[PDB]
């Protein structure tokens, strides 16, 4: 029942990481919800990050997020959203702990791979900012 | 350049194979040009078999197409459609070769975990029909 | 020469999982001493959780670790005991750090995939239960 | 419903492949119905070579089929018998192609990590031969 | 006793492909004898093509094999001349099997991404161009 | 920019896991700036381990480094050096966190598969050590 957004980042995608990542989440046994590749537009990366329009990162930020395709999902299951949270490691790639997605697949914090809702209410958030309703199975 | 349509069927992605695909598209060098997880429709079935209509196990197919979500994809890169055929093996299980996907992963026909467009102008005509024009990137 | 015992419950059959899960500890180093697909019967499932007899999941349990063929072994080689454990991560999925067996297999504290001896003495007394003499090689 | 007899060779075992191949057996879709770690005693190994007997390397086989322990198991499925036979690949490893497990794993046919039933017939007598009936699930 | 020549091509190297191919090669049970990262000069590329001279995309081709840094290495084993060419499938991508290097990672003749000795006359002209003599173990 | 030594040991290299390791680290996104197979010899050892000259377990130390061919490299790239520390794990492989490197392979304090540069400065002084000027890509 429980859901949680998660985006491979255009690194992740350009790198052809999608399905070693997403194999990952399936061996885990979490639900596959929702799937698809898309650009993220200006104004979604914005909202997405709005949280930190004020900060200096932001600009280099979006032009990153937007930089190129990126593949968006959600994930079912039980404790998803702390159990995703704990698959992808540490925000910072330096200290993302071995056997984790950014910790076996990222190297700075610019370009960290992959991205997974922080909370319940982030997750409920995301979900909607990036999918249609009827695109949730 | 060239691009080919490939279907991640029911029986594959309720048995979580699709990261494990996709990553032997990935790994090949292929550029997923569109990606989503989705529902086949009672309509949107049999006008994906029209030449396969006036033959029998079509309701046993549409059955088990439409049995769950499907994952439907778009591949670029040279020859790609042979390319893809090849990589997946022959139709029926028993006959593909080990190493081709279904060979590795499938054990009968009616299941055999994915398709692929068999030439290009089916790969155009798949792609009209389960993509919108906007979901190719 | 130090021993240690391990089961791949019923649901880490059933996922199929064995394969990837026993190539863990080959590529560790473990060497196999023994190894068999086997049938929990009510009794051995009883002895087995007897130190649980009066919880109140108890019946819970005995009824998953008897739902279906597990897949015992005893793995042998230096400090194995606490290595093997280790291995497998916390008890209760949600804890379990990624890179762990429960880590990237489990999600729930009822079917958490995998059993491996908590101590010397749990090893020495788990593998007369689960195995005969004559089976140790 | 079919089934077919494999062994994990002597070689197989101790380089340690013995997840990675039943890993491929379980990824196909085939049910473990058997499986155990073992020593192949004198007797044993000569029952099982009954028409290599009036052979040549028959004794050279012995030796190394009872050089040390290893692994037996019964797969079912569709098909499986000969289905098994095309996964392991010729039995000499340099006729056998790669993505087949005597392709990717062995080199010589001396030692070429795998055995599998050569018709149902000779399964039933392999099962029958190395397995006691409770032994089959 | 009998050896060869591979070398990873600059495509294979920047595509991270090292590993998994080095991988592919020791799980089969050959020994890596001689392995190095080194960048081809002009001079070299040229000697290392006489035949091809007077072709047509000699040049084409010397641009890439110098236009990055290649892995160099020399693998033995029971005729791990033929076996590793039958391991690498077709010269032309379109035409390698599934299974093979070239069947799975590539999917251009010109980025083909590794080459294999074709004879053991091959392999030690290859073998002493690339290698100092003291570089063999 | 920034570099850092690795060494796959004796041991790493005798199991066949140099593939697998290499794989971890491109995988991760390191550039190979130098890479090798080669015999350390007796004097290249000592002077390696001249930190521990004094200690009782140099000869033994010395004996196993020099035991077998190894596989020294040169990784490149952001936080190198501290981040390969993190993905080999703690020395001992006791208390090496399954994800990291001694923890997926090694079991043993004395053979723990593999060696990596402690601090920057460590890493310039091996590099030198270990390999050419020239032999730097
Ligand atoms: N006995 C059968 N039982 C169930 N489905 C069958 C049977 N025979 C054929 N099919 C179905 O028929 C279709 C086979 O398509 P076709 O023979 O035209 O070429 P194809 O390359 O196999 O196409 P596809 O990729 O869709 O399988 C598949 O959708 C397959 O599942
Ligand atoms: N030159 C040889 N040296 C060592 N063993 C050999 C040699 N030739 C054949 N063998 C052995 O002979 C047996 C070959 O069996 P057979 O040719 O009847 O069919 P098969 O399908 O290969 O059977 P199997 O699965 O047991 O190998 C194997 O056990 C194999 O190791
Ligand atoms: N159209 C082409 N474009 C670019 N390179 C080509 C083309 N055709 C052939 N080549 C190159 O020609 C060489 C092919 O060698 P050859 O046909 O003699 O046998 P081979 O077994 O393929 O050798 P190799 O392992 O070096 O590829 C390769 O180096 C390959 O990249
Ligand atoms: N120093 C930094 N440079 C660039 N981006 C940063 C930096 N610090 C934080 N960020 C960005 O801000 C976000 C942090 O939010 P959080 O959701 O906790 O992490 P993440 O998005 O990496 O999972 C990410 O989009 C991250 O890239
Ligand atoms: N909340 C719970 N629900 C179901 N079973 C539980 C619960 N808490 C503990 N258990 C069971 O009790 C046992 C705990 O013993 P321990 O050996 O330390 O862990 P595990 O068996 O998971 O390795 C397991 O069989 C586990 O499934
Ligand atoms: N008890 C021990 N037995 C054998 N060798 C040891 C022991 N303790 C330390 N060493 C050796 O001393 C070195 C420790 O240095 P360090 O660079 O921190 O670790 P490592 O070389 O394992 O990465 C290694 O070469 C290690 O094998
Ligand atoms: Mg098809
Ligand atoms: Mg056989
Ligand atoms: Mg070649």
């Amino acid at each position: 029942m429980e859901r949680t957004f998660v985006m491979i980042k255009p690194d992740g995608v350009r790198r052809g990481l999608v399905g070693e990542i997403l194999a990952r989440f399936e061996r885990k046994g979490f639900r596959i919800a929702a799937l698809k590749l898309m650009q993220i537009s200006q104004e979604l990366a914005e909202r997405h990050y709005a949280e930190h329009r004020e900060k200096p990162f932001f600009p280099g930020l979006v032009r990153f997020i937007t930089s190129g395709p990126v593949v968006a999902m959600v994930l079912e299951g039980p404790g998803v959203v702390a159990e995703v949270r704990k698959m992808m490691g540490a925000t910072h790639p330096k200290d993302a702990l071995p056997g984790t997605i950014r910790g076996d697949f990222a190297t700075t914090i610019d370009e960290n791979v992959i991205h997974g809702s922080a909370t319940l209410e982030d997750a409920q958030r995301e979900i909607a900012l990036f999918f249609r309703p009827e695109e949730l199975l």
